[PDB]
């Protein structure tokens, strides 16, 4: 069962002040952080290599400034089946029950990401966290 | 894709101490107030416009009674795709996570009105902010 | 109209300091405590009764030990639909806005027991409150 | 400094459904259930021996009125020192911050009791526990 | 016995998005709204009226444009010693458990004003629900 | 009026899941963070470092052994009057109103640590944060 996964806590959630509901709602689903970074303004190459399967949709750049325009925090999650609870838990802005579906409304300014499976996880676990 | 709809905190809310628990839900996905009006108890008058279309319904005057049993408060929210995220907000008695869902528990006081189209939200602003 | 269900709430609950946190949305969607009992210890065949339909899977007595190896309160809730609402409310480790699927993570320890049909709800109020 | 107290759930607070909401600030600050009892309605011989140190004042009858007009549960908490502690916790009508102070506005409908001394609480455990 | 007492929520209570959080806090203490009014930008004779005491003071213009910088509302609420009691509920910026206690940091921009006075009580409700 | 505050998320925050608990009490009175580290074991040194005038006291080695059984947080928060403010939101176990009032009780494991004036902010803020 035992995964790790990784979460950005993105901008628009510390100019909500967001950030703490956010991390509680994993925290209370019984996942524990393994590893944490606060960053005042991530470098660019990284939001950049992050959202690399995204860089020819029409998107990318608006989403790159967005992800740079204030703080976030990058988070490795550890527990039983980590990877799809969290993105359960993370959801979508249109039902209710999750961090999306309750805090979010924005086609881009949605609070969270969460990898979506084994491959994409390992990946950016090492991005963010290359040791 | 701004939007406005007209929510009503039914006399159930105030009964049962929920009204800030309802329009807490609303607010933290981030819709804003943009006409409020608190009624001690409403004209019969505009209750009967309100629910014009259930007019022919058994539940039709039980509904009306219960509407005017006490305080309701009529909210025009606004902001993206409100109409339609709002009424996921307000889901129904049977599934957990909105605000029928968690709180309500019947089939008449049920806490909470939302706009359902955008026709009927032009149309019930209409009668709750003639002005 | 008018059911009432049984509620257990498991020894996770009290080792995880949940018992409020579930009880409470239990509370909040109007429903009301009819009987209530705490158990430090419940007695193993009242747990292997209320268990009885499932005396022959492989997870029998893993079940059964979990839930004597910490307190247990077992709970009557009153009102209308109940059985199947508290079912709703209890959902699962899959759903987010439900007991299970906010707070539990595991196939065995999910905080909460609740009544799934009338006939199980019959009997297990009887178990757990024999006093009728 | 391991001690055992007794905790009142008082009928207002299934009136206004603020049960958990109660059992939750005491289970927040880490104190245990040692054990628990519903009385759906409590007989008046206990009430009036639970509250003997008061029978000779204005209130006494009221209160015990009031105390037996709905359901209530006793409780027993264990914690360091759980009997001063939960007392806090309590705080009154006028502090913020307490259950009482957050929650209740009146002299006699108070939501809560929670033993005051050492040799109250193993009275009145002895009241509501006397196996 | 009763008493009525006047609440405005301020303009930061909005930008922070804090509204329900205020008056939840006063709603679970089971005060009553008994009147309720949204001013997407309250006039500014009325924010001054309000304010009229302090119309010497050195903050008395930046505090007017802050309470014409967003939405307000303002609310009557009714209960027992309901003046002194949602005061309480206000405390200040130094004093945890209360709504400025928790929430502000700041000594102009501190989310809601209520009455101190009954005489103030009964003029602020004659300013802000003058039909009566 | 512009201060940065050092804090500590204890073991026994980690143990209790009350991490977001306690974070997020600090956000909703306005404070920000401005750097944070994850330590899933703290270097013994560190905490040695940390608690320093208090190598004296019998409590020291049971409060070092206790501060390195489980993962801690370091944050450094900003904002006005951050110091004070923040230690008043940590406040003690015996009021109701605070982190430690409303979650601890006991007198070594207290969930949380703020700096208690402009000197030990300075020095501590090095300690954890030596960039
Ligand atoms: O039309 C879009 C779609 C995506 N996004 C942003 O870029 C990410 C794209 O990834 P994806 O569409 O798969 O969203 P997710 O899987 O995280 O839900 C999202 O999180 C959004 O914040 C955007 O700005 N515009
Ligand atoms: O059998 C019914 C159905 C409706 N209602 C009331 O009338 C309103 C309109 O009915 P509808 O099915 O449209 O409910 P909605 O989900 O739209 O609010 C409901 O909100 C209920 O408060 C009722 O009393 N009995
Ligand atoms: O593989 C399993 C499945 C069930 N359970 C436990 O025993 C109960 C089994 O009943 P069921 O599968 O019907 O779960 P429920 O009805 O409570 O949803 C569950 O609640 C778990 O606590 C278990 O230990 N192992
Ligand atoms: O004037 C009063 C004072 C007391 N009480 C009730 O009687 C209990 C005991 O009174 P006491 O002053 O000891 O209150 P305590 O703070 O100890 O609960 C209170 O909790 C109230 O519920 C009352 O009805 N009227
Ligand atoms: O130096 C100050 C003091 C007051 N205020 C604002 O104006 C009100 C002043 O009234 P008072 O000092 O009596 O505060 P309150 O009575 O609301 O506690 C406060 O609520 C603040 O919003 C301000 O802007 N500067
Ligand atoms: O008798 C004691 C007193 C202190 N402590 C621990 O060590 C720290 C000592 O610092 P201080 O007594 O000043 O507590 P604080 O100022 O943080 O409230 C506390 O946070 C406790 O966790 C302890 O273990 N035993
Ligand atoms: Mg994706
Ligand atoms: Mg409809
Ligand atoms: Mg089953
Ligand atoms: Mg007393
Ligand atoms: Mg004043
Ligand atoms: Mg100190």
């Amino acid at each position: 069962g035992l995964q790790r996964t990784l979460v950005l806590i993105k901008p628009d959630a510390f100019e909500r002040s967001l950030v703490a509901e956010i991390m509680g709602r994993i925290e209370k689903k019984n996942f524990k952080i393994v590893s944490m970074k606060f960053w005042s303004k991530a470098p660019r190459n990284l939001i950049e290599q992050h959202y690399k399967e995204h860089s020819e949709q029409s998107y990318f750049n608006d989403l790159c400034d967005f992800m740079v325009s204030g703080p976030i925090i990058s988070i490795v999650y550890e527990g039983t089946d980590a990877i799809s609870k969290i993105r359960r838990l993370q959801g979508n802005i249109l039902t209710p029950g999750t961090i999306r579906g309750d805090l979010a409304n924005d086609i881009r300014e949605n609070l969270i990401h969460a990898s979506d499976s084994e491959d994409s996880a390992v990946d950016e676990i090492s991005i963010w966290f290359p040791e």
